[PDB]
């Protein structure tokens, strides 16, 4: 196999056995089949623009296999196997429409030839042979590889907050077109410079998406507001939701309303507990344990059923006995849990089978008590922007720190929590993503009623941040967007962190520090160009990058 898309890929260079998230050589080959399928649906959609009769039927279909194919996304063989399939009937009716409307178009019949990704085709039982030739390693220059699959990795974060909005009913036509473009690009034999303005292009869409993401979240169900949410937990059996769908929790508390059955959030599903649709709801506790890393013991301990409705889902432990508990739902899949299915259009999802099981299960094990502080997202901060204002010209704020992103595994990431604990105490936290678990549950206290660790949100709340930095700009009459007395400390796992730091470049944020490592899909060139144009940097020691940051560097 051969798979580098997140943070934790072996040496830094790749998994070419066993991923080190989990995902066997099988299941990397048949996500790479899929992309290889997704390529050949651009190539006739995009044509079919161009002539000026786009086809948007496959629109859903395009975010979802992408989606499936993020880090610890979809571990079900099965439902890749059929989304292939699928794929396939797709492409070809767009291929069928595209022969005709070409040959009306030009008076002759369509006779380039085309990429593979465009004509294969087999049954189920030829995937697993066809799925080795067609991943990552089939481009064969490091730079051409480097930058296709940064453009992929980056849209398949795209296509995750694009699906989110989608599923809230917010689409643009931009978004989906752009996901074709994309894909055909990688196709073709570009220059340097095109393949660049394609990653700078995706950057702008991801803008573009977290906006509407934002929009369709908060119009939905109302603006993150400054709330306490509890950590402990009460004596009766609950449903735990993970992942990032805020309208599967939506449907989740009006379904467990009156049941005795508590609703707690884990992961990025804990900025549900700061929105007003939400926190009208009493049988919603509060938050469960940590980020997704930790998640065998936590879903062990919380004893009733656990509800992914996104990434991040990892493989059981042998010695765990949550599958029988454990659902799926959305473009989540593994093998052995029970899936609940896409709600119809105008209907909703049926959680009554994980309501029926939580009444069987004992309560959640305490694992810790105390509470955690957020819901400063752009409608709230803007409203204390005179507060923030005033107290950065009268130096009681010297700096805020953008430490935003995710979280995982490595032990290096005690940098992120040293940090955190060692910058000066006139310095603000800004952060989104589940990264902010490495610091969220520390006693850092405020300045002057400003809390310290200021959380917008989800990783698509990073939008927040941006929003917040634009104001900011403006209220300070600064000519860049750099001059603010703001530092960016960003740590990544996932694909979703790679949309974010693109959006940011596109924005004009340079000297990013992204860690705990960088990327294995930035070759040494590529890598050479980020650097000249937006200066970005790795993690250094916690004392020297404070001072660096302190000093604006
Ligand atoms: S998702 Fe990450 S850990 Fe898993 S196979 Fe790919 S690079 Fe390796
Ligand atoms: Fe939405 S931030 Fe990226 S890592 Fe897996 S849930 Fe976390």
């Amino acid at each position: 196999m051969f798979c580098f898309q997140c943070q934790e890929t072996a040496k830094n260079t790749g998994c070419t056995v066993k991923g080190m998230c989990g995902k066997p050589e099988e299941t990397a080959n048949l996500q790479d089949l899929l992309i290889f399928v997704l390529r050949g649906i651009a190539i006739y959609g995009e044509k079919l623009k161009e002539l000026g009769q786009p086809d948007r039927s496959n629109d859903d279909f395009v975010l979802q296999g992408l989606f499936a194919t993020i880090t610890n996304a979809n571990w079900d063989d099965a439902r890749f196997e059929a989304m292939i399939s699928e794929g396939l009937a797709r492409r070809d009716k767009l291929r069928n429409a595209f022969l005709a409307v070409y040959k009306a178009k030009n008076g002759k019949d369509f006779s380039e030839p085309l990429p593979e990704a465009a004509t294969w085709t087999g049954d189920s039982t030829a995937f697993a042979e066809k799925a080795k030739s067609v991943g990552i390693l089939a481009t064969e220059n490091e730079d051409v590889r480097s930058l296709r699959e940064l453009l992929i990795i980056g849209l398949k974060g795209v296509a995750a907050y694009a699906e989110h909005a989608a599923v809230l009913g917010f689409r643009k036509t931009e978004i989906d077109e752009f996901m074709l473009e994309a894909l055909a690009s990688t196709t073709k034999d570009l220059s340097v410079d095109e393949m660049v303005a394609l990653v700078m292009k995706a950057g702008g869409m991801a803008v573009t998406t977290m906006a509407l993401l934002d929009e369709a979240n908060t119009t939905t169900y109302g603006n993150p507001e400054i709330t306490q949410v509890n950590i402990g937990v009460g004596k009766n059996p609950g449903i735990l939701i993970s992942g990032h769908d805020l309208k599967d929790m939506a449907e989740l508390l009006k379904q467990t309303e009156g049941t005795g059955v508590d609703v707690y959030t884990h992961g990025e599903m804990l900025p549900a507990n700061y929105y007003p649709a939400f926190k009208k709801y009493p049988h919603f506790v509060g938050n469960y344990g940590g980020s997704w890393w930790q998640q065998n013991p936590e879903f062990e301990s919380f004893n009733g059923p656990i509800l992914l409705t996104t990434n991040c889902l990892v493989p059981l432990k042998k010695e765990n006995t949550y599958l029988d508990r454990l659902y799926t739902t959305g473009v989540v899949g593994y093998e052995g849990a029970k899936h609940i299915a896409d709600r119809p259009a105008g209907g909703a999802k049926d959680f009554s089978a994980l309501i029926a099981q939580a009444k069987k299960c004992p309560p959640p094990v305490e694992i810790e008590t105390g509470s955690i502080v957020g819901g400063f997202a752009h409608h709230q901060v803007l409203a204390l922007a005179d507060k923030v204002v005033e107290a950065v010209k009268s130096g009681a704020i010297k700096r805020f720190v953008v430490m935003a992103g995710c979280d995982g595994r490595q032990k290096s990431r005690s940098y992120y929590t040293e940090v955190a604990e060692n910058l000066p105490k006139d310095t603000v936290i800004l952060t989104a993503g589940c990264a902010k678990y490495r610091y969220n549950k520390l006693n850092l206290g405020d300045i002057g009623g400003i809390p310290r660790v200021l959380d917008a949100g989800q990783c698509n709340d990073s939008y927040s941040l941006a929003v917040i930095a634009l104001k900011l700009k403006e209220v300070f009459g600064l000519d860049d967007i750099n001059d603010l007395p703001v530092s960016y400390d960003i740590a990544w796992y996932e694909q979703k962190a790679v949309a974010v730091l693109l959006a940011l470049l596109f924005l004009g944020v340079k000297g990013i520090r992204l860690g705990p490592t960088l990327p294995a899909f930035l070759s040494p060139n590529v890598a050479k160009v980020l650097v000249e144009n937006f200066n970005i940097k790795p993690i250094g020691t916690v004392q020297d990058d404070i001072a660096a940051m302190m000093a604006g560097k």
